[PDB]
């Protein structure tokens, strides 16, 4: 019923990536999974490499979504930072008032395309310096932060309450719940 | 230095492929993605496609590994379970006392093919009626089960703790404790 757009670039992090493809799937979200430079295999930070559903091209003319999902590691974040695709993606998006998810370092690619001035917003520790260049969000150490339609969390490790996070937002809390207790979470 | 065998199989749980592989590689072990059926791309069991650094035929011959590991997820696990090459692994590994580390529906495989009976272990809550058949090993509800060789874990959301355990058994705990603090782990 609901729909997720997921923008893959190399250097993405691959568990940031994984982890929120497979718990919205699990929430029965409709999920692409979009190679920004095309349909093509993509290496992530690590060296996994992903075959994405759709290029970026195709999957934004598919539009639109009811999430659109940023990805972190420090070279995916500056891949989509450096997009015009992920810009007006980004900016139909908020102007729509859709949901932006982004993790780790990809927050910094709403800093690089003027997305959501104003927000509340985590991200990396590692990443908030980048984020917090000129002081047009404010900076929160919540493991996931929501302000609004800009849903941001931390690292590899806050991956699945990112994910549930999503979900909980797209499809309520009792479909959150549900999809939670078998993944055993602390 | 430390060699890790990941070993993937149709249907396998991608996270918990990609969360091991990736510690893994941060930890500086050198991790090989085998195929089970070839280097062909790999459908996992929500739909994320994964490319393998090699097939297992090839990976095999390329032994031996310092850990060979086994992804869960019910489908990869039966395939898993089914396979010649991955008993002649398994049965190498046991008899040079080198570790096997499975995930969720991941050690039903090792009843499959009669490795480390006797071990302490745990699996996925609804893996645990199929592990236990014959009584062949003793049943753990710990997130991690270790007993000599036999590392065994539970789900998705145990995933980071399974790939530290793998981490800090091949290259201590001072590595694992390293490689964890950048991950925002709760």
């Amino acid at each position: 019923s609901k729909r997720a757009l997921v923008i893959l670039a190399k250097g993405a992090e691959e568990m940031q990536t994984v982890i929120p493809v497979d718990v919205m799937r699990r929430a029965g979200i409709k999920v692409t999974v979009a190679g920004l430079a095309g349909k093509d295999p993509v290496q992530c930070s690590r060296d996994v490499v992903i075959c994405p559903d759709a290029s970026l091209e195709d999957a934004k003319k598919e539009g639109p979504y009811d999430v659109v999902v940023l990805p972190g590691g420090n070279l995916g974040a500056q891949n989509l930072s450096e997009s015009a695709a992920v810009k007006e993606i980004l900016k139909e998006q908020e102007n729509r008032k859709g949901l932006i998810a982004a993790i780790c370092a990809g927050p910094t690619a709403l800093l690089a395309h003027e997305i959501g001035f104003g927000s509340k917003v985590t991200t990396h520790p590692l990443a908030k310096d980048k984020m917090m260049n000129g002081g047009h969000y404010t900076y929160s150490e919540n493991r996931v932060e929501k302000d609004g339609l800009i849903l941001t969390s931390r690292g590899p490790g806050t991956s699945f309450e990112f994910a549930l996070a999503i979900v909980e937002a797209l499809n309520g809390k009792e479909v959150a719940a549900q999809v939670k207790a078998p993944l055993v979470l602390k």
